[PDB]
């Protein structure tokens, strides 16, 4: 179908898309420094950084986030099939869960001991924060991830409006 | 094992079932306008409807749908025949008589591939919380033009409620059979 | 790599670990009375019991179950030998001592939960059926004494696995 409502919808989308793009004529993905490389898979983003004997990965999804929860994976080259995984949330940025997981695991193994920080020693919590900082994951990184996630969100929103326009226009 | 406790349990169920069947046996089962067909599988219900160039499907599960009355979240899937590869998916729900009040609201919208393994997490999903009001209104109109309006949402509550009762009765029957054996 | 922060983290962990062991080592893994057989799968524990004509299993995971006391939600499955394909499943938790949150039949041995099966939520349920269900559990070994011993067992497990985790963490941070 292609009702009158659908046609008014399309005109509305044409206008909104025009305005959104106007607000995006002088804007590009806020690059982050520190050796990080960005990889995108739909709404899932991954930041990868290599250091002496280690590989650090930060994953986040922009859906319903823009301050997206992010997962930090630290892999020491000694044992490349194992990694320390820290689930972080947004008082600026905090570690919510910590556990060891198998690298490139097809899924998540909920049978691996998972430390919840809700009931955790303050000293242990702080060392974990220090551990992440030594590897480039600190407040600055977190502030910059928010800016990036927000920018990715607005561009995917625009893409979405266009997909919606084509859809409502079809048939 | 068949204990004294099990016999008392079976005694309770036999008469609960009968009482249940008697009561709910008056609603004559709610009928819905629009020409929708109910395709049920256990607790998962699908209301299907077709119009020029499109297939409209509304899916909801009666489990954990009670906040007596069933008000389940429901997913609307609109498929344009010229591209049955994907569909526009709208996750709706009933807000926990203002002129500006709707029986239901849209919480999320996204494009998904038809008959996909499961909700693709890497697909853009638009949350309606801080959504532009005119865009939201258009989404509601889009749904309405396909039969998913406040009357529909009202009838859905009637249907889901009747389904809840009917499956509750069947549950007691399976339970009675379970406890009665051995 | 191995930084100064890492070094201080490892030393901290060594002390942390000695303290936990010093506090723990004084009691053995508490036993469950009633003939239950314990099986471990990482943080997942399964207690199995066989009674006349049926098998009863109780499963729980020490993760997110909280000296720190562990009171995990546990799932009871009752399998009749007269129909081993279906199982009555009761999800329980600690708010008497424990309560039933939901009940439903599931396929025995299934690899994933089947959301198309009618699931009864006790929140919206008469108290008559609820009591019969609690009695059904009691007749099969899942009574108040069970739940109390389950807490001790889960607490002893969570503590031992917490220690093992710290040892793992220490070794990992010591690496490179």
């Amino acid at each position: 179908m292609h009702t009158d409502g659908d046609k008014a919808f399309v005109d509305f989308l044409s206008d909104e898309i025009k305005e959104e793009r106007k607000i995006q004529k002088h804007k590009t993905l806020p690059k982050m420094s520190g050796g990080w490389e960005l990889e995108l898979n739909g709404t899932e983003a991954k930041l990868v950084r290599k250091v002496a004997g280690e590989k650090i990965t930060v994953t986040f999804n922009i859906n319903n986030s823009s301050t997206p929860n992010f997962v930090v994976e630290v892999i020491k080259n000694d044992d490349g099939k194992k990694a320390l995984v820290l689930d972080c949330h947004y008082d600026i940025f905090s570690i919510r869960e910590v556990s060891f997981q198998s690298t490139g695991e097809s899924e998540w193994k909920d049978t691996n001991y998972t430390l919840n920080t809700d009931s955790l020693d303050w000293a242990l919590y702080d060392h974990l924060m220090d551990f992440l900082a030594d590897r480039g994951v600190d407040n600055t990184f977190a502030d910059e991830l928010v800016e990036l996630s927000t920018a990715l969100e607005h561009q995917e929103y625009i893409t979405f409006l266009e997909d919606l326009k084509s859809f409502v226009k079809s048939q």
